[PDB]
């Protein structure tokens, strides 16, 4: 799987959404709560994501909030391709991800940061996502 | 010199407030225009950077919102120890960010949009001429380098 190429989809939870993406060669993960669910949050979410990581593709769901305009204008910026509809094939990591949640929920008063704590612990469980996205992205 | 090493700090535009990052041995930034300079908000700040990279250490100013209870908590939770040497970088970062975000922020409506164009222009840039590395690129090679060492 090229190094560029992350998946973008979403999952809901306490009725909040949270954005996912995933770094599909190795599975590493970036996600957030965001106030809802539109295309003005998700191209945010896509500018931060571009700007800490080299996003080169992204494999969305298709959802309105991808179609936006919006978001359109922001990928065509940060030199994103965008591909609609395509499905994930390396959400199952939408699972993990909440039962992560669940074993960490107990201890935050705000899911938002129960979501930052489980995204933490997926990226860092043995090699790592988080070691194998960088080794597989390194240049030098 | 340390890969876990990061300063951080705030500074402040449009009456706003931003957290700024700097990964010290790479250059490498992360900010965001956050609410409030608050505990909550700064802790926030913290686990998701935490997630993303090896955060050891931070250096940062003194002020109570590095400080609070949640914040030492998500600290205490993912390992970071808390500690002008360990600013200098920061606040050049600081007004380097300052500096892009004027040159585009004409390129969007809001300035947390502005903001985070400015970290993708920093992090991206090329220093030097053909042999050169941006930000992202050594940071991630400094990592890589640590964790097959
Ligand atoms: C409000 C907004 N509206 C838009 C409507 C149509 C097309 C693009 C945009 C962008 C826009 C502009 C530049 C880029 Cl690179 C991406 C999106 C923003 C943007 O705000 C976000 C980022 C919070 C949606 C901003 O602050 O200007």
């Amino acid at each position: 799987s090229s190094p560029g190429i992350w998946q973008l989809d979403c999952t809901h939870l306490e009725g909040k959404v949270i954005l996912v993406a995933v770094h599909v060669a190795s599975g590493y993960i970036e996600a957030e709560v965001i106030p809802a669910e539109t295309g003005q949050e998700t191209a945010y979410f896509l500018l931060k994501l571009a700007g800490r990581w080299p996003v080169k593709t992204i494999h969305t769901d298709n959802g309105s909030n991808f179609t936006s305009a919006t978001v359109k204008a922001a990928c065509d910026w940060a030199g994103i391709k965008q591909e609609d509809g395509i499905p994930y094939n390396p959400e199952s990591m939408n699972k993990e991800l909440k039962k992560i949640i669940g074993q960490v929920r107990d201890q935050a008063e705000h899911l938002k940061t129960a979501v930052q704590m489980a995204v933490f612990i997926h990226n860092k469980k043995r090699y790592s996502a988080g070691e194998r996205i960088v080794d597989i992205i390194a240049t030098d």
